[PDB]
């Protein structure tokens, strides 16, 4: 159909960094540029167009269930595949995530009003506080 | 009038650059920073004031109509100017954006539920879908 | 507690950039992603848990009373310390930032709906313009 009336939310992007490159688009922004999504709002009356295209923060969702493994693509950092495995450790929420990458995973748990996070990866661990809303 | 209360969003930025390299802010920092607009909650009450500043991603329009050339400033990406023309070949939307960069445009179509995007500069193509909202 | 219901607004991370280099991060990315905050959304039944993960540009507050010397940390820019006086030249509000850059500060005023903002730092100066809202 002609008729391209809506908002709509991006929901796959190849080869974005391929096109910016030949804009001669610079080396930070088209690193930066390519992970985030975007909205465009059409509003067209017959042949007539008003476009609004803007970045948005990428939405990043992850569903499962605690001792049941799932297949994960971590495309909010490294978009790699793991097979991912969440167990309970007393009140510890454990994940193991099998992949290319050693001793990955990560621990979250709630003390009080705050959640506490804390990402390894290899040698390196990450270690994240959140307030309750 | 010193009542500065209210909301305040950005419409202009001029040298934003060169301050950030007079203050050292690194080249890739500045150039993820300068693309962004800001907006300013300003809280007073008498010459007691708490100041809010908060970055946000800009709004791109374009308007045309199918069929009549218009002046295109390529703002969401690599701000040139360019010739731009809109045809309908049967329900795909095709622009020809002639300039300084050879065999570039882009197609648009709706099928279903989902938009269509195909972005071309030279030998350089990238594919977008978004899903209707 | 198991219950890890709820809206997570991040208040501190520790070694992302470390835990990001282990993932083999670009450069780039990992410069802008460690200015952001992030925000955790949890629905929890039992063992089976949805979870929402979303980056979002900082807010940065300032707070002050004319006439009143602060300690000002400018996070959203150079995270520098300043000595930062704010006075009124007429109606245009004034301010000093004293420390390791020379000749910097702001200036800030109304006119009709508008905010007219300078920001100068050495020989550098910017100027921005806000519509209310």
């Amino acid at each position: 159909t002609r008729d391209q009336n809506g908002t709509w939310e991006m929901e796959s992007n190849e080869n974005f960094e391929g096109y910016m490159k030949a804009l001669d688009i610079d080396f930070c922004t088209r690193k930066c540029a390519v992970r985030l999504t975007q909205t465009k709002v059409i509003d067209q009356d017959g042949d007539n167009f008003k476009d609004k295209t803007t970045s948005t923060f990428r939405n990043y969702d992850v569903d499962f269930t605690v001792g049941v493994e799932f297949d994960e693509y971590t495309k909010s950092l490294d978009n790699r595949h793991v097979k991912a495995l969440v167990t309970w450790e007393g009140d510890v929420l454990v994940c193991v995530q099998k992949g290319e990458k050693e001793n990955r995973g990560w621990k979250k748990w709630i003390e009080g009003d705050k959640l506490y996070l804390e990402l390894t990866c290899g040698d390196q661990v990450c270690r994240q506080v959140f307030k309750k809303k």
